[PDB]
């Protein structure tokens, strides 16, 4: 059986998201780090157990894949597709490696990020570094409970992990990242009732709006997708608030894991391009994407045997 | 008896330090915020009891004091004194207001900082914003336990709180801040034994080096000071690690509270200018001050009664 | 097939809600059943992961016929009243059971509020009990309660419907009885006399050896061996409850099993006695004031 | 410095409020129990240290005081004063003894309530019993954070504990209890902003409404009282949610401690009878008081030195 | 004004009791260690703040006091008084220094005991070392709750701390230690009701037996003492269970703190020699004392100034 | 189908290791206790759910197996093999039964140990009893993190549990125990860099030394073993510190679970007898084995069905 990376792990109160590009001739240094990254995770995390809950998920971009490895490519791997909607745009930004670092404490994230970047100095250029913090009541930067409808157990495994459709990369997953900045002044001008119509859930109680009152351009309505079979298409999201009060930056770092990028890309199409019944997702009237990248997160044993 | 701010409260795992200057015409907006800051601390923190441990200490600079208030000035309040040592410099940087925000979680610090800065928008200019995190084993950025010789109980109250020497300001304190960036590459080039001789304590066990072994130019030696009366002069320090792995920023945010700035200033003179037996504090060969500001943190009732 | 949380452990808080379905309330009920997993997530996610909020939903025999056409679960019937020589196990009305558990009563109450809010005008409440953990997993008699519950594979085998009734695999049967205790009479016994009623040591919870365990002890009468000589097991989530002012010191009994026959055999031995035992001596200190039987379907049965 | 009961202690996650009346001839049994109540609290609580946080505050009503004790009365002790407003009524209901029991767990509350009621069986009649629970982030059944502006440290000591004004009773306090039931159907028909105008604080973030927007008939406006010298008059509230989903009971158990009942009573007069600017507290349009009792909670040493 | 050691602090889940004798010529080494013990306590304890709750109380015996110090002695400091009852004996055993180490975790106790014994190697001989542990709900090896009637708050300060009756030694206290082994076989031969008549409290619920059923020879009856003026004479007990299952050793380590040894010794006389109404404390029919030592625990500042 | 004992369970903060020999005629009493040990575990542990995490793993020695049972032996069961190296010796010491008792608290361990030994009194003779405790951030007495490279999940199950190679004993495991005492004086004389060369990892950060600097006689180098097929051969180690400060006993209690003893024995051979490039494991220059025993820990249902 192939060992997945910790893609199925739950939300934690802290995260570091590190996106880098591989400099010309940095390939060899990168391959050596990838073969050690699970051992670095154990080195930093084991002594802080059991409360630490440290994990690192490592992702590799479409272009970087061709630079690093000969042989088969994962079937779903391609650069992030820019979406030019009538009003809102999903931008594509450079990204060769993702490190999705989670723990109960920011210091354990930082210590692992320090060892990884120590090994990669002179081989990579940092593109994005975000320090995420969840609110103590599981709320995001808009004041809503975040993660409620994430799949669990066998449903999560089936939605997130590559299987027989691409057997050489079984136990892998696809990660889409987008850094969003919010217009908090505009958001806080809405009544609570208006905010609930944007999201599609009650703010205090987190109960879903019933189908007769849920607007067709609510976040929950547009990111609800049924397959040909009639079955719900699901992703696993580990979204984190981040910000700087001095710079008035109040953000959500979106990360969504799926067995194929087509599920996440369908949701993004419905959000940015809309449908017959909805011009666009009302959350984008308060949220601007400033990054967008797609990564393949291989099985742990693929990184180890390299 | 006057009610002090939470200057005596213990170290926490998260902090936000905010330093701002007051723009032209900003004084009325600032006075309104000062009269409300304790009530905002309760609004953000109460619902997160008892695990939240949210506090805010508010400080006011020498020039800002004269802009905001008529009548008496605290006896020790003056702008930070630059020290131009033969090798190392303690710089002065602008700062009218300090908010020293502590909690068990960064998101609680961030929520109070958001409310404070929301009320000050258009009246202030941000000078500095640092998000602090302690390592899970009470270690600083240099790998040493930080806080060990802080005073506690009655000795802390005597060391930190203004009393009858300045009775109109009793229950106040003086805060000096300095942001330090470390040369971690040079520090990690030392053996553990050489680092212990820089600090003056054992790294793993935190046991102080004996007087026979402890170098005259160690941090513990130079920051150990006796008054004319033979008594130890003590300050309370809430130093926090901070940084950015992508930018290679690895820092210690120094904050020290004391009943009179003369004690903190004497320690800084010994570190930066040295003594007969030591050229300077050896910690400064690995640590560059990039900010320096002095604040008076009044009694809580002083701020309430505006 | 995915079961409801019938295999989940004891928690420190619980709400037990039993209602009857009023005439014409069927459609409101079916809509709520299709939504109960989503309500559970909605309330529970506000306290992940320590909250441990779950709701197990059960349906009575008469309600089943009012709600669904086609196949019945093989073991579903109304609770069988037992009229013993001394003690009686009463059958009381109940169409729906909500077995709500969490680490905190707030999560239980918030979920109960949303469920009952959705069913207002469609159901009549019959029983509501707010259970709480009592010291080191003790009951109102001062004994540790749950010790011999099966775990892991033995729990799955004992609790979940399998191939014997394949349309309903991953279901279970719940029996509930609210008991009120005579604490005055109980505290009149020596600790040694109480140990002989239960069949375990009071402070240390060690089982009495077979040579000393009375045949009419609770542990002896509820020990049943199946055709192959293996133990027939149930999973019990008993919770203390009460009201000091009204002198109500209670045990809310709930037992899950793959077939009701196992639980019913245990109840027959307790209430009717055997050749060796007049009745379960625990009943000399405990009166059953409710009795109901429910089928707790697979989670997938409810969503569909 | 005489030793107070645990009146200054913080909110906990569980509580039992027990109100009883003393039957004729029950006085000797009650005095005996009062002399033992601190020892019973230690007997239950000590084995759950350090996390248990079990405490019991024992209060005695005006008429019970006269039956139990032959000497001096606390200066402020009198029966609860019924308030007959143009719209709303604050009823006075019987209660001789209050047990305010708090812990981090209901089991410790229940076990201590069991031991106390076991000692008083046949001497007292139960009037009210409420099992309170913390609801999410210190919320009440109206969805608002409750307790935010409670005084702390020295301010709490000054606001709550009897001192030199009544020296024989120094370290005592005065507790007012009211059981409120809420009309949740009517409450949930308001917009969140209309709820915020009833309470005077933001619902989700618990920030006080600015003075320009805070209505005069908001809860926070009517329960804000200044003394003649301009300083705030404060009380310490340990309010707890309770209820029963089947019976549609969604309750707030109000308890307020103060150094003199005059402060709590001035707040109640403003709520129920209103001011020049406000007819009544808008919170009462959604809240009905069904009990009302006043108790003196003596210093701990006063109870210990009985017979 | 004088700062007591942590004699008033509550029970913890772990303790180490270390009793040593001072070798001939060990006096100087011992004096240097005593002046450093508070600094060693902070060095170990600070890196587990705030849940560690590490503390060390240092006690000095009567014969050791006269070897270490000159001038005035604490008024009540004498060797433990052997009690030769008709049936039961309280033995006196050697001991010059007591280290009473408590924390929430054994590791912090063990690390501090290691640093102390490292400084004293070749100057002292170990007489007794006991690792204590919390047993369920504050129970002892007899199955009863132990510590229930300890004084708290002001009553504890008044019972425990030397004051104006011996002003030079204000802030000190007197510790009596006795290691007890229990005859568990004999004890378990009693019914629970017989055990309750030995102790004087209910076993499961820890409710005191009423005055009309409490035997005169029960432990609670003989250890209840009133002064000539009617007030209760109280001690503070920090008893801890210990044992070794292989050796069939089930113990109680008794430690009682009091402002004068006369209170503790009056209790011991009643237990071992009895009263007019009681031959001896029935708890002694199931408990054997194998050590007995008395120590003065000076104010913290007395040790620091050496 | 067969239910293993709790061999795969994680490290806990407390342990008791009990090794006994079966006295002549004690066989019938032992068989009765083996059939009840799981019942005793529930009796003590249930009341402390869910935080207690009490488990007992019961092991039987080679000589004991033939005294207790008729019919098939586990294929790998033999007496511990004494290793007589040029410098260091791995002694074989008597042991018929192992009880490996773990929990989050020592009380639960002690209570279960008391019930087991109460049933075995007069049938067994105790050989060793060790009370283990967690030391800071999962450290051993040498000050290094211990457990870091233990296998987890599927890799742990594959490394530890007997499968189809010995189908009658599927779900069993083999436990090797060795009690080590450390020369802390000699160890603490080494610089941290020289200690790192003994172990093969960085002391404070627990990062593995790179292959270019790791000495061939380091602990990590000698306990790293590859099968003929190139895979890593793994064991599960649940090592616990123990000690007594007055007796200068600073111990590591070694316990290693494996699907076959040949893996553990290959590691011991390399440590004690060395390789072409290493005389012996340098850790043995600071560590003396004083016990050595091998046990088969059967499937839980094997014990239940006696
Ligand atoms: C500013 C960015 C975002 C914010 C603040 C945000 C917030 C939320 C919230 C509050 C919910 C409801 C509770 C939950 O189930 O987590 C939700 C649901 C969801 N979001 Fe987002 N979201 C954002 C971006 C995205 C993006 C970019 C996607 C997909 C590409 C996405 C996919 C989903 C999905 C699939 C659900 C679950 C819908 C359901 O089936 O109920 N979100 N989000
Ligand atoms: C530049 C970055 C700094 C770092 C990384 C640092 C770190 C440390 C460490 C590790 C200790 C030993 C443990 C303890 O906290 O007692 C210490 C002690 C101390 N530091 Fe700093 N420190 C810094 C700057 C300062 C400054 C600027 C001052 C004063 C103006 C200061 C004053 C002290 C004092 C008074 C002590 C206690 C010494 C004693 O009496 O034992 N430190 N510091
Ligand atoms: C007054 C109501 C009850 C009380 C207070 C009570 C209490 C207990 C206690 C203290 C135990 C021993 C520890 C353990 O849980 O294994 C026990 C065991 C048990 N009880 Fe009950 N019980 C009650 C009613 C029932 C009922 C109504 C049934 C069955 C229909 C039942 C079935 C069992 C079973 C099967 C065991 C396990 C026996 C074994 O195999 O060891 N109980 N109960
Ligand atoms: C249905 C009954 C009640 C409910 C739901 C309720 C709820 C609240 C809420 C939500 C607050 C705002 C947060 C805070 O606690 O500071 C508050 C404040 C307060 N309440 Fe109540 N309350 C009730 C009855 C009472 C009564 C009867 C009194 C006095 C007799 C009282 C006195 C106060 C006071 C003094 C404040 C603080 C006002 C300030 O200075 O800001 N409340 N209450
Ligand atoms: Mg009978
Ligand atoms: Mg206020
Ligand atoms: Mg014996
Ligand atoms: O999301
Ligand atoms: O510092
Ligand atoms: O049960
Ligand atoms: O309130
Ligand atoms: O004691
Ligand atoms: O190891």
């Amino acid at each position: 059986e192939p060992e997945p990376q910790m893609v199925l792990s739950p939300l934690t109160s802290a995260a570091i998201f590190l996106v880098v590009t591989i400099d010309s001739g940095g390939e060899d240094t990168v391959r050596d780090l990838l073969s050690d990254v699970a051992s670095l995770e154990r080195a930093v995390g084991f002594r802080a157990q059991p409360d630490g809950r440290l994990s690192c998920v490592t992702g590799i971009g479409s272009e970087a894949w061709d630079r690093l490895f000969s042989g088969a490519r994962p079937a779903g791997l391609h650069p992030f597709r820019e979406l030019d909607g009538p009003v809102h745009r999903a931008v594509a930004t450079p990204g060769d490696l993702l490190f999705h670092i989670r723990a109960s404490r920011l210091d354990l994230c930082f210590a692992l990020a320090t060892e990884i970047m120590g090994r990669l100095r002179g081989a990579v250029t940092p593109q994005d570094e975000v320090h995420g913090f969840k609110y103590f009541d599981e709320r995001d930067m808009l004041g809503f409970v975040a993660g409620t409808e994430n799949p669990t157990g066998a449903a999560a495994r089936r939605a997130v992990l590559v299987g027989a459709e691409d057997p050489a990369f079984a136990g892998g997953s696809y990660a889409v990242v987008q850094k969003y900045l919010h217009d908090i002044d505009a958001w806080e001008g809405l009544s609570v009732e208006a905010q609930e119509r944007v999201i599609g859930r009650r703010k205090m109680t987190d109960v879903e709006l019933s189908d007769d009152v849920k607007p067709a351009d609510s976040h929950v309505a547009l990111t609800s997708v049924t397959g040909p079979d009639g079955s719900d298409l699901e992703i696993l999201r580990d979204n984190m608030p981040f910000g700087s009060v001095g710079r008035e930056e109040f953000g959500t770092y979106f990360i969504g894991y799926a067995r194929t990028p087509e599920v996440t890309e369908t949701m993004l199409e419905r959000m940015f391009l809309g449908t017959a019944s909805a011009p666009h997702d009302r959350i984008l009237d308060f949220s601007t994407a400033v990054t967008g990248s797609l990564f393949f997160t291989p099985a742990a044993d693929f990184l180890e045997d390299l």
